[PDB]
């Protein structure tokens, strides 16, 4: 059913969280803290800002109708990355070793 597949994207949120993961992780737990880091353009190139603590707030407030809502936040917190940063940077080396367990464990979904 539809409350199974949201079952495992709990799963899959909980894993991204987990210690094995928490080296090139931990960029996305929280949102960008742009005021410290003096990302004076941050909100102005990215309109919808996500991070894995706002995907938990929303999934367990249930405000995701299906996997595929939950699917479209995860990369949108990715994209965000990949939007404002350039290919060479640290982030976007972290954002892409995130992703394949996302990806991995999202396609895999019963
Ligand atoms: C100095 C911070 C920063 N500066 C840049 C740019 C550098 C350059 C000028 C201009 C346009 C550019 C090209 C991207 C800003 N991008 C970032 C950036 C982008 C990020 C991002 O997309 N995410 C998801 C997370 C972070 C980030 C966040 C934080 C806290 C304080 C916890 O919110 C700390 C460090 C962060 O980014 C870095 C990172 C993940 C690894 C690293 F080695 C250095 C970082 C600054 C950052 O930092």
């Amino acid at each position: 059913k539809v409350s199974e597949q949201l079952k495992c994207c709990s799963g899959i949120l909980k894993e991204m969280f987990a210690k094995k993961h928490a080296a090139y992780a931990w960029p996305f737990y929280k949102p960008v803290d742009v005021e410290a880091l003096g990302l004076h353009d941050y909100c102005d190139i990215i309109k919808h800002p996500m991070d894995m603590s706002t995907i938990k707030s929303k999934l367990e407030a249930r405000e995701y109708r299906d996997a595929q809502e939950f699917g479209a936040d995860v990369r949108l917190m990715f994209s965000n990355c990949y939007k404002y940063n350039p290919p060479d940077h640290e982030v976007v080396a972290m954002a892409r070793k995130l992703q394949d367990v996302f990806e991995m464990r999202f396609a895999k979904m019963p």
